[PDB]
């Protein structure tokens, strides 16, 4: 809070938070309901890795930068869909993120 | 869908889906035809730990952010050219990645 003063250092990081807290707040609201639809798809595919609902949503924020993939060889036969899911969610996050730059 | 009504929010929401869907769509197909390509030269490699066609384009995937990389070894003498081979995608998806920005 203290940045308001001292000098044209200020100029700047004064007029972010009227954009920034109007912006980001849509887009990760968005992002959020994106993160916990592929989360609750991934523990339908996962229920007959994935078991909570919470693990799916912390495995999905993982995925932007960490992920969680090479899935367990035979998932029920449903290794396709799975990677395809992610990949589906890889593409939403990076569009969204463009999205944001823009 | 839904977002098209609300208020100004959507004003920069509308504009992104005619022309993300034009410029997307062809630099992903030059992506993939890429990623293709390189995973199929892997394979070439590592034929005689990069196994199925399908294995090897997820692993080039995953080269984006994180990667599969520290090869085996002694990779039939080949460990160099594999090296080589993983640095020019690399640099031939940031300047993509680049380009998109762009």
């Amino acid at each position: 809070y203290y940045t308001r003063g001292f000098q044209h250092t200020g100029i700047y990081s004064v007029m972010i938070q009227k954009v920034i807290l109007r912006d980001l707040l849509r887009f990760l609201l968005v992002y959020l309901v994106f993160l916990f639809g592929f989360a609750v798809a991934l523990v339908s595919l996962s229920r007959e890795p994935y078991r909570s609902i919470l693990d799916a949503s912390l495995e999905l924020f993982k995925f932007t930068i960490g992920m969680g993939e090479l899935a367990f060889q035979e998932q029920l036969r449903f290794r396709g869909v799975v990677l395809l899911l992610l990949l589906a969610y890889v593409l939403l996050t990076y569009v969204l993120l463009l999205n944001m730059l823009i």
